[PDB]
């Protein structure tokens, strides 16, 4: 990988692998999920910031802060298969003292046809507090200089899905999972629960026979709070609607706290 | 990836990632496990097997056979770090009527030194009916071709850790994981659990403090009935001490045995 002749994006190719790919004998979504992680991870190599999933410099480092994700939105129009290169693009833009957000776009090496897009949304917190806080200029200061300041946008349609708001499932559930625990695989090198298995957390709770006759088009998922390596997850989906809506939610399995809500469209294959 | 030069093995290059590592920023023992499954994929696919993880030819697809592993053994010196890049060299020997052994070679591709080994022995089975077969003479013809005729071992040694008979863990284990159960991502193409995800769940029973003080030297793991997607596992660890566990993965309602194994584990 390597960040474009501007060295305001940063761009990566990956061999989708034997065990990446599902029943369809292409990449799931999770391997999906994973490549964008990998490609950002990368950029944040690239030009000097932390590569631990926070993204920090040495001055939000001395503070204790951290970047983490609000909204993760992905669209996929085609899954690669196993063996073929999917070529990313990632770049990142602040959003005032909001946040910041990360794109993608996902390409076919071959061809060259735009094969998906992404979209992220992160905050600002204490590390040990949990408390969100607003961007200050000094550290704003430190990240506009890696990011392209006219707007460039994966998702630019006026009244796209990424910005949509996305409801509380009421209970009694059509469909649920429950009993959902991380194991050590699903954490990440600081111990915490990588944001690709609340992704598959999500996606259980969607009976088989949905996911044998159809494929995942597009998938919001809005994240409120983590699930500790010891807590339990139910992961329950309702269906809202040729294609298949459902809205998703994860919630701890003793006090039925909120952890994820999301929604997913599926298309007939 | 390639071919070597004489066309008897196999090599490719892997760039550690990010989400690959654990909590010292160096390979987990299951990205090592995912690896050596993918250079045995691309080694197949390379001189025309099955590219599904039971590596048949023609002639064993028509009789419904395929092959599956009955042991995985694995001793790793250094964990790649995450940027690494590791080089693999994998090969298959055939044991006679017994089966195939797939052995594996890993090196850092800087230094060019050997960080790790693995081996693991296949048996010949009926997909449907699950019931072993002690291989052919037309099979074994369509295999021989692509493996060294000379032995070339992994391990070479007489009695080493990968030959060792492995005892059954009695009631009461001193430690356990309850509950486990596989997810889709948990399966592979086929929909049937990828072998990686017994190793996760071997390792699930053993206390976070020998994980937190310790780095997994050496795994071995018997295979001996596989879980289904609607299954639930239980993982049951007992100190034999250097520190070396025995291990069970038996089926949460019944208690059928799944897999058993041991663990050698270093102080960092
Ligand atoms: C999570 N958002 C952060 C904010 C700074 N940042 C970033 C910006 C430009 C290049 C590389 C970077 F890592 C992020 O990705
Ligand atoms: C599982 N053991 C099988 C037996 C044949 N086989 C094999 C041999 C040489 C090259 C490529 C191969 F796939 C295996 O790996």
């Amino acid at each position: 990988g390597s960040l474009t002749e501007d060295g305001l994006s940063y761009k990566e190719k990956f061999v989708v692998r034997s065990y990446e790919v599902g029943s369809n004998k292409t990449a799931t979504v999770e391997t999906i999920a994973n490549l964008l992680q990998e490609v950002g991870c990368n950029h944040a190599q690239s030009v000097g910031f932390s590569t631990d999933g926070f993204a920090t410099t040495t001055t939000m480092r001395k503070l204790h802060l951290i970047w983490v994700t609000a909204r993760m939105h992905i669209e996929i129009y085609k899954y690669p298969a196993w063996g073929d290169v999917v070529e990313i693009e990632t770049w990142c833009q602040s959003e005032g003292r909001i946040g910041t957000r990360r794109d993608w776009i996902l390409k076919d090496s071959v061809t060259g046809e735009v094969t998906g897009r992404a979209t992220s949304k992160w905050v600002m917190m204490n590390q040990d507090t949990r408390r969100l806080q607003k961007v200050s200029d000094d550290v704003r200061d430190e990240y506009l200089v890696f990011c392209p300041q006219e707007p460039r946008l994966a998702f630019p349609e006026e009244n796209n899905r990424s910005l949509k708001k996305i409801p509380k499932l009421e209970d009694p559930a059509q469909y649920s999972m429950i009993g959902l625990k991380p194991r050590r695989a699903d954490l990440d090198m600081n111990q915490h629960v990588n944001n690709v298995t609340y992704i598959g957390w999500v996606l259980e709770s969607i009976p088989q026979e949905i996911v044998d006759t159809h494929e995942l088009q597009v998938i919001t998922l809005d994240y409120r709070r983590e699930c500790q390596q010891d807590d339990v997850v139910d992961s329950l989906t309702t269906t809202t609607s040729n294609d298949s809506q459902f809205l998703h939610l994860l919630r701890l399995s003793g006090d039925g706290q909120e952890i994820n809500r999301g929604t997913t469209l599926w298309r007939k294959k």
